[PDB]
């Protein structure tokens, strides 16, 4: 029932993935980017030199005007707008149409990308981030009352777009078994990391370091953004793995890039990263791992030559744990909001060596879980 909805997301990790759709009557199409971070759904509503085409509400006879101003900060880019509803359907996902809120985006700064083919945002998350206020019921909410679409959804992202199954589960994307971890609280999605190790070696900090603030996933982010404590611990010990090798300093800041000679990039120089994440059980978690090919981002040679350059993808951050595409990319995610929960199997696009593969592996014991969690 989902096969016309596999295959319905295209972009990359660096610039993320979007979903077609459209919005207004008669309809307009417009490339929507997935994020699972935030809750606004908002569009180009006016000219911009980073957008192709944009949405006009004085050609829809369904645009109805809210007479609210809105604003939303994000970690990187901020645009203002105005509220808005309007009748909007995605053409390969489910064959329904919903009326929900849209941000008509008048005013932005390092929101759209030069040649993203992108021009609006989805807001996955729960309500309780969403602006102005908790009030404004986000597009999948809507989505799950004005019809009967299971409240349910997953991805699969893709690296060198992807697929999005609207309102269930496509056993087809994924092998081997599904692991769940607790949503810890409906805002973000909100996960608990317990564990953290580097090529088998834990990491040995308090988990509540690993958690500073939260851990979230999200697709609209595209490294691994890790807190201060821990992005030193991680950067250290892949550091001393691939000492064999050099790099600049302003690799390890994900700056500069590294080049190698084309298929001759030293992969096994650089650790496996494992994140254990708490189970649905007590005192159980779940491992998943991830290679250097996942946080090593491929990017166009600068000399543009005939060599694999890369960027480090693994960055710090303030606001906590970030999981974003690199970490998704090797796996198929379900975002099973009606039972609270989230799923990660290994996914059918997924990376590989000769020797070295991604993993979803389980049941691991962790003792005092609960006390993982920041306050
Ligand atoms: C208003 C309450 C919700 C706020 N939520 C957020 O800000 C979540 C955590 C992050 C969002 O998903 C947001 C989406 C962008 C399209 C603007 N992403 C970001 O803010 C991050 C910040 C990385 S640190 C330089 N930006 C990115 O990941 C970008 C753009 C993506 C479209 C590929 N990619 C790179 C390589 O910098």
């Amino acid at each position: 029932s989902f096969v016309e909805m596999v295959d319905n997301l295209r972009g990359k990790s660096g610039q993320g993935y979007y979903v077609e759709m459209t919005v207004g009557s008669p309809p307009q199409t417009l490339n929507i980017l997935v994020d699972t971070g935030s809750s606004n759904f908002a569009v180009g509503a006016a000219p911009h030199p980073f957008l192709h085409r944009y949405y006009q509400r004085q050609l829809s006879s369904t645009y109805r005007d809210l007479r609210k101003g809105v604003y939303v900060p994000y970690t990187q880019g901020k645009w203002e707008g105005e509220l808005g509803t309007d009748l909007v359907s995605i053409p390969h996902g489910p064959n329904v149409t919903v009326r929900a809120n849209i941000a008509a985006i008048t005013e932005s700064d390092k929101f759209f990308i030069n040649g993203s083919n992108w021009e609006g945002i989805l807001g996955l998350a729960y309500a309780e981030i969403a602006r102005p206020d908790d009030s404004l019921e986000p597009f999948f909410d809507s989505l799950v009352k004005q019809t009967h679409v299971p409240n349910l959804f997953s991805l699969q992202l893709c690296g060198a777009g992807g697929s999005m199954i609207i309102g269930g589960i496509d056993h087809s994307l994924y092998t081997g078994s599904l692991w769940y971890t607790p949503i810890r609280r409906e805002w973000y999605y909100e996960v608990i990391i317990v564990r953290v190790e580097i090529n088998g070696q834990d990491l040995k900090m308090d988990c509540k370091e690993y958690n500073y603030d939260k851990s979230i996933v999200d697709s609209g982010t595209t490294n691994l953004r890790l807190p201060k404590k821990v992005f030193e611990a991680a950067v250290k010990s892949i550091k001393a793995a691939s000492s064999t090798e050099k790099f600049p300093d302003g690799f390890w800041l994900g700056e500069q890039l590294v080049c190698w000679q084309a298929g001759t990039t030293p992969w096994n120089i650089f650790p496996v990263i494992s994140l254990y994440l708490m189970g649905e059980v007590t005192n159980q978690s779940f491992r998943i791992t991830i290679l250097p090919q996942q946080y090593l981002r491929p990017v166009e040679d600068v000399a543009t030559s005939q060599d694999d350059c890369y960027k480090f993808a693994i960055s710090q951050s303030s606001t906590g744990t970030v999981m974003g595409a690199v970490i998704m990319e090797g796996f198929y995610v379900v975002f099973d909001r009606a039972r609270k929960r989230i799923g990660f199997a290994v996914s059918a696009c997924h990376v590989h060596d000769e020797f070295r593969t991604a993993a979803v592996e389980g049941p691991f014991v962790t003792l005092d879980m609960e006390d993982c969690g920041y306050n």
